[PDB]
């Protein structure tokens, strides 16, 4: 359905992932992507293949939604392996058309949104790649905190997986890979650590929500991106700039688009190379 | 040292070749000295830390090259146990060492596994497959299979930048805790997720300490010395090598090359590797 077009080199501060939908249009992976695949069957956006440590998100301020490497410090961000895992430990996205608007606090948690789409977790066995689009069935949720606000972190699962059939809520998954929403915690919980923060907190002790939950929190996030797109609601320094919404003021032609994109370095194929401590363990005491 | 491929990495002809400084042919098994210094072992690096492909030296293979295991006629890839990835340390052998079955061990009671002594080097560098390192040996396990003895030797690159801090099995349990729990847990559930058990070890699965491995260590190397020199029959290990002047296999080194030259040329682009070496087992 869709295709990825990428600017200067993988892994360099320059690089940048666009999006084409399938007649070569450039459009935002935030505004332009359907939430819904089909029934029941949401839209993935993939940020980051499991296993992979490159820190890539949606940019949420950048025109058109690219897709971009994390920066701190000067520094390009690499996840630390922490130790018994290989970065990441499942395909890491977002869902589009959501958006966690921080003028809405949240009720079971009391903080407000992060600004940001909603995060999914890809749970399937196949290891996706960076800007690729998906299809997945909603499975559950978790409530992190992340530095005084709401972040819901997504379960979910490819729904091409050859057993996804298997997998219906969250239950599944604790019963079919026995360890792996532990994991998720303790990865979540643990993850700044080697930089010198404290351990994030969870609303609900740490527990999953199942499907239904779940899936009112996206429809909830999905109605405040509709407010944003539309004008209802501060924007917030979001670039809401797309290239497919009829009711959206923000709507453009698509040769604005192609002007952006245009004036960045040319696709480069050889990616740099990712620094030697990005292979480092990091253990602890448990 | 450096490393001659021979065709596609991940197909059944896939071989790869050991060099030595002046760019003659050597074996990994028998031409790459126990000792890269004192109280400094050298290790053939078969398989980088995180990858799934099982490569190992071929014992019974002129020059013993690496490859790849084969088992039901498909190329052997090791599972993703869950929580790990791939191999969880970088994987090897000391050269010049050979479990000789009709050893018996004492402490063990079970016989040579007629393979070099295995290595897990620890350290942050993933090394690549086919590169010669040194290593501090630290503490090794013993895991028992199929009524023979396999030993684990524990060990860090001599080059690792943290390796000053390691002498002895402590120093991983206190500077790198957790490791030792996961790599029994490794050995003794890997290969669970095709076919059925395979998890047994002696000395209730404790790791014993550095002068106990170094015993051992020479011990094999003491076994594998016979070896070459004919005074024990390999019955099929390939003795065949270049540099040991005591050894009735000694070749000349454009025989060697012969040898290499007969395996299909170097290829530079990879077969695929199956998709479904990707899944999870948990």
């Amino acid at each position: 359905g869709f295709s990825t077009e990428e600017r200067a080199a993988p892994f360099s501060l320059e690089y940048r992932v666009f999006l084409k939908n399938e007649k070569g249009q450039y459009i935002s992976p935030f505004h332009d992507i359907p939430i819904y695949a089909d029934k029941d069957v949401f839209h993935m956006v993939v940020e980051v293949p499991r296993w992979s440590n490159a820190k890539m998100e949606i940019a949420t301020k950048d025109p058109l939604n690219p897709i971009k490497q994390d920066v701190k410090k000067g520094k390009l961000r690499y996840v630390a392996n922490l130790f018994p895992y290989k970065g990441y430990i499942w395909n890491y996205g977002a869902i589009p058309q959501t958006w966690e608007d921080p003028g809405h606090n949240d009720k079971h948690t009391g903080c407000c949104g992060d600004n940001d789409p909603i995060d999914v977790c890809e749970i399937g066995s196949k290891v996706c790649a960076r800007g690729e689009i998906i299809g997945v069935k909603v499975l559950g949720i978790l409530a992190m905190i992340d530095e005084g606000e709401t972040d819901w972190k997504v379960i979910a699962i490819n729904v091409d997986d050859p057993d996804a059939a298997n997998y219906n809520d969250i239950n599944d998954v604790k019963r079919l890979k026995p360890g792996y929403l532990e994991a998720t915690v303790d990865w979540f919980r643990r993850y700044k650590v080697p930089d010198g923060k404290p351990e994030n907190e969870f609303a609900f002790n740490a527990e999953f929500k199942d499907k239904d939950f779940a899936i009112d929190i996206i429809k909830s996030t999905h109605d405040h991106w509709k407010a944003l797109v539309t004008k209802k609601t501060n924007g917030k320094g979001i670039s809401c700039m797309n290239t497919t919404l009829s009711e959206s003021p923000f709507k453009c032609d698509p040769d604005a688009a192609r002007a952006i994109v245009d004036a960045l370095p040319p696709p480069c194929e050889s990616a740099c190379t990712v620094p030697t401590d990005v292979d480092k363990w990091f253990h602890h005491q448990k």
